[PDB]
């Protein structure tokens, strides 16, 4: 089954353009200065002005796109991929192949929905339409807008969240290239779905029905279980997904690329590798939800200068809760 | 390309146990007798009592599994593919794993969303997964509770809609067998998403935001204009469809199974096939939304005796605007 044939031909992202900085935020709330670096690990952030979620996605998919060589033309298939919806009908798929302008074009649009984990769902999706020739050329779109759930009075909720969309364009590699997937696997253990939930916005609690609460529009978490769900499934997950490319280890891999929702996964991180082993995006663009992971994939390309021929690791932990991994050659 | 190995070994079915008869709705809300079954084709419905869309799912995938003459342990994905949310996070693939009591099992549950044509599409993705030996035994639940949505003010709303839920396991043909799809097609015309859309339920449109409007969490449906998107690209896409399977045709087929959210398409197929070519189900369970395909492919093998090497074609409009179509070898 592996390795399987896989090129990331194009990358893209859109961010506000307003950099709003801790450092003002904590004079502005009466913060310790300092406070949201070393609590959250975030220095700045974008918050969006009047821009919606499909507008961003139309934004990063142009550019990645144009960083594929291609015309709008060429893409064959759309998915959106974000951690959280624009509206509630359609999906955002239809959304954002309307704002590209390609409205009238037939290219199907479809949504992919594994909460903040969706960006690697659709890829392992996108992989497996790539291989039976379904489809050429996939667009792949993550845009949040965070920012519409600040909470001004909580200091954990508004220095936290940011907004932001990147985009990619998947395809098979051209004869010699080397591009490919050595490794996926996707884990959900749902008994922790409680421990990270929102448990309004759908039939279960519907505002006009008896099983309504106060508190039902806001997240739920509870770190310290969530914590043990690591503790227990972890190990089995990374031996198993080392399991499908036993030729290549971490020494293989120069990057690890993580869905990077707080500081912890990280600082995590950073006690095992060298920094520069280690692509950060949440100091300046903060928890961007389920644009997170394909900001570090744009990051690691169009900043850390990844070469064709190299490897990464994409790597998630999100509501669920699901845990995922990648390995690549890029 | 296509043909592709791909057999349905389990089907289930979940609906609430009460039944509401059209003519009780009628003499309780004053209209006029026989209302339902002349304006909306519909005799009776099932509301939910106490039921979550997780229970009626998971209800429906245990039926799908034991008709796959396997057990809840020897299922590898989980694809939830709902007309609607149960609740904001996470998705719903995680929570009717939950459900399930696979909640501690690791196997991966996503969604697919495509709004009403969910269930298609995660037949499409999970066809590509099988093929490429990724996963082996796929269940796809579809569930939805339309109830919530009940506005008994207005008849074209109250009479409409029913609760049900629907699931398929899937997995590769034996040998000798000849399950398979001969042709699949999605295309989406997002031009038309405005035609079918409810603008809250978002980011866009964020309860605590200043784009509010009075209207936001109602279905904004224009029949008019939706029917247009039909009379301009219908056609290109049934040509399309059938030029996959060139060797097969509509007479080669026993069952046309359609997404039917109104009496609309069954009223389009009855001045075009035999009654005995279509497979009905809005007549005792009203427009079920996501469920609705599902809940006919049910009632074509369970009810109408549809055959192993006989052949069925899926077919359906959703909101986006987006048109699905599939010929398969059951
Ligand atoms: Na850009
Ligand atoms: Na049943």
């Amino acid at each position: 089954v592996f390795p399987l044939p896989f090129k990331i031909a194009g990358l893209g992202r859109y961010v506000p353009a307003d950099v709003v900085l801790s450092s003002d935020l904590e004079k502005k709330y009466d913060l310790p200065p300092g406070w949201c670096v070393e609590k959250q690990g975030i220095r700045e952030r974008r918050w969006v002005k009047d821009e919606t979620a499909s507008f961003m996605g139309a934004e990063a998919a142009k550019e990645a796109v144009r960083d594929a060589g291609l015309k709008l033309e060429d893409i064959d298939l759309i998915i959106n991929a974000s951690g959280s919806p624009e509206q509630a009908v359609p999906d955002g798929g239809p959304l954002v192949q309307r704002e590209l302008g390609l409205g009238r074009s037939g290219v199907p649009s479809i949504t992919v929905n594994a909460s903040c984990l969706s960006f690697f769902v659709a890829l392992d999706v996108a992989a497996n339409y790539l291989n039976m020739r379904r489809y050429k050329r996939i667009l792949i779109v993550s845009s949040d807008i965070s920012s519409v759930a600040l909470d001004f009075r909580k200091p954990e909720n508004f220095t936290l969240f940011g907004d932001a969309a990147a985009a990619a364009v998947v395809t098979l590699p051209e004869p010699g290239e080397k591009s490919c997937i050595h490794a996926s696997q996707v884990r959900t253990y749902g008994y922790g779905a409680e421990f990270s939930m929102v448990p309004g916005g759908g039939s279960r609690r519907h505002p006009n029905g008896k099983n309504t609460t106060p508190e039902d529009n806001y997240l739920h978490m509870n770190g310290a279980e969530l914590l043990k769900i690591g503790f227990e499934y972890l190990p089995r997950f990374n031996e198993a997904l080392w399991k499908q490319c036993p030729d290549i280890t971490i020494k293989d891999c120069r990057y690890v690329i993580p869905h990077q929702p707080s500081r912890v996964v990280l600082d995590y991180l950073s006690l095992t590798y060298p920094d520069d082993k280690l692509v950060r995006i949440i100091d300046r663009f903060a928890n961007c939800i389920g644009a997170s992971m394909p900001m570090a994939l744009y990051e690691a390309v169009k900043v850390g200068g990844l070469r064709r021929g190299e490897r990464g690791v994409l790597t998630g932990t999100g509501s669920g809760v699901s845990f995922v991994g990648m390995v690549f050659t890029y």
